[PDB]
């Protein structure tokens, strides 16, 4: 095949996908933006040269990010997303019947406009009256406003030094900006980077341990995302408990979410939060904490 | 970082590993045989241009291939391996104290002799008095010998038309050749190809469904193998039940297996054997059966 | 710099060009047709996954293909092009004031229509009253029409077994079909494939030797084409001598050709027609003759 | 094919060769050193990630670099090489019957040792009593010693800012270090980088113009080197004339060089020094000069 997008995932690992076209290439002051039409994963959003969403498997990422957090809440009504410009986290949140307000707070208007325009899947979401789009740094936005939320969702890029996301994974940020803005019984969830057998030590274990230092209950979980070329991680965090069985998750899904989930049922969530021996022990032994 | 090993996982997806060296390249009349020293995965055995074992994570594959089968057996004493010339399957079998004899039946003497010399991790295994190496087609060997086994392990390449491995995945094979050479309570396990969200439809679902036509109890399961760049699958099959808890499995590990498993504990197996919603249902609805 | 067009020049040599866009991809039943906007070479026409014309250097190929033949002719008035659907060969022919008619005979109407729409450099050429476009196999066309030409231009793909172009490079073709349709003093020129130090043995030496069996005077010549990643070759053939000095050629350029050539002057042609020691001798000693 | 060496030749152009092995990888304080066994070009020396010599076509580079300069001299006896660690420039120089002394002055002992050991072709050269190996910066070595030479050969890497070679292409270096150390009737030749239709403006035109400002007679010439993925350039420079015909070159070769040249005869040299229209005009119009 002639045409390829190439991504260096580590300094010694490259991942190449065959291309149909290069649909749109924008840029803002924040990052490079690109929509590719790829053979293996369909349409793909690439930010600063990292694939961040692919048409074929974004559903897995977005179901996993969103649904566990809301299903463990007794009655989630309002939710604040840090990031979300791609719009699929909002789509999945808006599937919940209890939800009356979703704030998408992304720093990059152009990403939003771009995806608002070209990720057709998210059109019903982007137009729902419950969605409020806010163009800001989520950290500034959070400390600015007094509104408190049932659920806060971190749908940011991994914490990389000198980037616009690193701040929002520090113990400082959690303790003093995020957690004050959680209602009673509030639940936080953040995307947490690679969660492979070896790749999980880069950011996942540290995000987990950083949250461990702020919240009473912390639940790491993971699932394969083919377009990310790895197992990916999320962490639920709360000062209230987080224990539903699979059966109780399935009941809650059937009652509270419109239409059928495609990836996530209760058993899948139970498998997801049962990390492997080595990962589970690695996380437990982690002592690094993100800080100022 | 300018020398790379490349593998086309699909016709539109390439995975590239930075190389330190090319330790050996060659061929038997069956297959090309190469050993690469890679940066991300250490020494990697590449057979017909497909990476089959990487030093850093082969433990995952071989622990998943071997331990669930033997652990589910009350008392496995004799095992036959279809393929296994690389030696790691034998290695993990020989960690079981209950085992008295392992037959490794590989068609290609050069794989065996090459791995016996170059894959040092398996040196003790290859030299264990309990191991018998037979150089033959596994199907011809099983047909021509009356010996029966407590466990038979399929460590062959994926089934396709016309390759030397296809006929060892058929309904007629399992029924007429393999099952008669299982002892009372015998367990079969085979590797079963990619088991990703979409890639599982190639062979994993068909192997599962084929086995489902021959054995009463069939347990498919899967785990990520980074050097294979996908979730990989295995299938257990038996005419006796295959239902142990994570705790039962741990006790058995502790009683029967020399040293600590690096990948697999009881929980990890339960997680591996709980497939995602989509994969589970796809397997259940599969109707392809491999036949002669 | 993460999207790339790749071409395997040989089974062990790849050339990759950074892409701006994929402007079109598709196919007729003859060939795939793609137009890529490349960084190093501008818009590149790719036919069956082989780059055939790049905006930045196609002038070299087409100047070398066309001008030496016409310049050596006392008075070329009518020309037939075998292939030429891309339009650049016609373009450079039509710069000659002496020309009254060009027949462009391409087998693939979709190449013609595509290039006529998308390769703007050739718009005037395509619209010139002197140009006739015929959609046919060039061999069938020449056989079935009595018209004779002062020059015939071979602008076909390289000869191999079974492709649509092979039979237009054979001894029997040149003798029985082409030569009878040359006027008195007629000159044949064909593109002749790679002409590198080693790559010239594939087809360039064989075309030269084949022509040497049919025509009295045969002048092979070559020039670097960066976007082809090699030296490329052409062969002039005639029953009348082909021996002009660099100065004679310049005077003719000045008298007959509208505008300045960007690549070819008289000296450049003399240089191109002086092959290296090794290539010269290899051509002289070649004995393969293409036959039906 | 599985294993590749990748070279970025421009920011938008990559060149990939299939690999047999990575024979040796050294490093010194000056550069990275590597010997690859490549499929398309055989054994290849790579310095700081740039291929600098390949077994299959180094003869072209080294014949072109060496023989024109000596053949234009009436009686060259002693020669100083700036660089030469690879040893092939010395090999070709030592083929001349008039030559009694060759100084190989390379800054990197390890390159020399490495090639002394592993480039078998140059064994007779490296052991010839006329060869003096000197481990130094050629600029310091030149200004240090009083010996004057009939021919000085620049076999350095292209002039790249902040590298150890840039100094040795400045007008200052030429005027005040190099030219004082040329005997009466002395001839200088330097390798001069890419000499393609467009690539020649990077260093070739500037090296040419810089020498033009120091020497009375300057002759640029070029030839394709497949392993360099380009036409490559050299420049002869002298205060005496440089005009032999092809015929006079061939006589001189037959009388003065042992054995047959494989690439270069008199006609080849004449073709080589007949640049194309555009290159010839580009060089003539160059006004940039390398300086302090
Ligand atoms: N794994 C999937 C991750 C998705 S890509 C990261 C997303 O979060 C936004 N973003 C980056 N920094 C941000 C900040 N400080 N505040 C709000 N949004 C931000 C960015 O514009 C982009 O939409
Ligand atoms: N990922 C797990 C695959 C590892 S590679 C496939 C292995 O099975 C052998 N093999 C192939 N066909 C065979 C046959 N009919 N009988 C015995 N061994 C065979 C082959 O020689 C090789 O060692
Ligand atoms: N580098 C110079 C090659 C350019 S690409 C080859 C061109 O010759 C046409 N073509 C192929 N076979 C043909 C035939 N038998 N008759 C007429 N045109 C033909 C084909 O449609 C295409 O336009
Ligand atoms: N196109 C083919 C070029 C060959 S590669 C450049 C060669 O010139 C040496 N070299 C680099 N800088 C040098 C200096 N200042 N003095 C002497 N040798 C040097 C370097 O160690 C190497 O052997």
């Amino acid at each position: 095949k002639s045409c390829w997008y190439e991504e260096e995932i580590e300094e010694n690992l490259r991942w190449c996908f065959a291309l149909n076209s290069i649909l749109h290439t924008g840029a803002s002051q924040y990052q490079d933006i690109a929509l590719l039409d790829t053979k293996p994963f369909g349409k793909a959003l690439v930010l600063d040269g990292k694939l961040q969403s692919a048409e074929t498997d974004e559903f897995i990422y977005h179901e996993c990010l969103v649904h566990p957090a809301l299903l463990h809440h007794p009655m989630p009504k309002n939710v604040f997303i840090m990031g979300g410009g791609e719009g699929s986290t909002a789509r999945e949140l808006l599937r919940h019947k209890t939800i009356d307000k979703v704030v998408m707070c992304d720093i990059d208007e152009e990403v939003v406009e771009f995806c608002k325009s070209y990720l057709v899947v998210n059109k019903e979401a982007f137009h729902d009256s419950r969605l409020e789009v806010v163009i800001n740094d989520a950290k500034a936005e959070l400390e600015g406003k007094e509104e408190k939320y049932d659920v806060i969702v971190g749908d940011l890029a991994d914490p990389i030094e000198g980037g616009p996301c690193y701040k929002l994974y520090t113990k400082d940020f959690y303790e003093l900006t995020l957690k004050p803005k959680l209602k009673k019984g509030g639940i936080f969830v953040t995307q947490a980077g690679p969660a492979g057998i070896f790749s999980h030590t880069e950011v996942f274990s540290c995000i987990y341990n950083t949250l461990r230092q702020v919240f009473k209950y912390v639940v790491p979980y993971s699932a394969h995302i083919p377009s990310y070329a790895d197992i990916w991680g999320w962490v639920l965090a709360s000062d209230s408990p987080l224990d539903l069985s699979a059966e109780e998750l399935d009941i809650r899904m059937r009652q509270r979410i419109i239409e059928e989930n495609r990836y996530l049922d209760g058993k899948t969530f139970v498998s997801s939060s049962t990390l492997s021996k080595a990962v589970r022990n690695s996380l437990n032994n982690e002592t690094h904490v993100y800080t100022e």
